[PDB]
RNA sequence: AGAGGAAGUAGGUCUCCGUAGGUGAACCUGCGGAG
């Protein structure tokens, strides 16, 4: 018998006040957003280490800017990754320029360029500042790393998405 | 002004917060900030 509590930004909080986790792992939930913190406690149903870790991460999914249509796909798929790049890692100039002018070329007016990455890599992304997170399989995060970090280097969003077309087209394909 | 003669050229998304107005709890728009 294990439990494992969580905290959560004080972003997301009536998301999370909206209504399941003990009906999806059989594993108990307790939930207190004036101490930012949410109970996972495992019982006599509960079965796993898997279950637990899972249940965990999805949690913390919802809680880091996801919302449920795109968490019980971590729910549901093991294939499923989530990894957060802060924009201050790895910098191409020392200049405090970075924060708004790095966002508006990533995220795009509308959320064009966010947009049109997510819709050709098959990943899922949300932009909050200095934390950009990328969910999907491995690889799938993995193009949507580079086109981002291509993007904070320095080159132009067509060139960046004609090419992570490209790369997803052939990593799409089997042979 | 005249019929002839002869010639040549062809780039801030999402969420929250503080505002000000709107039709009021909420909610919408605009702005200023943080993630």
């Amino acid at each position: 018998i294990e439990t494992r509590k969580i905290p959560i930004p004080p972003h997301r909080m009536s998301a999370l006040k909206a209504n399941p986790l003990v009906d999806h792992c059989k594993l108990q939930v307790r939930m207190n957003i004036k101490e930012k913190r949410v109970e996972l406690r495992s019982s006599k149903y509960t079965v796993s280490n898997e279950a637990l870790q899972m249940g965990a991460d999805f949690v913390s999914a919802f809680a880091m800017g996801f919302d449920i249509d795109d968490a019980i796909a971590l729910l549901r798929l093991d294939s499923l990754y989530i990894q957060s790049f802060d924009i201050k890692d790895v910098r191409q100039t020392l200049g405090p320029d970075a924060l708004s002018r790095a966002i508006g070329r990533i995220a795009g007016k509308d959320g064009k360029t966010k947009f049109a990455i997510e819709n050709a890599t098959k990943t899922r992304i949300v932009l909050a500042g200095s934390k950009v997170h990328i969910l999907g399989a491995f690889e799938n995060i993995g193009m949507a790393r580079e086109s981002i970090v291509s993007l904070v280097l320095g080159a132009q969003p067509g060139k960046v998405y004609n090419n992570l077309r490209i790369i997803a087209s052939r990593m799409k394909e089997r042979w």
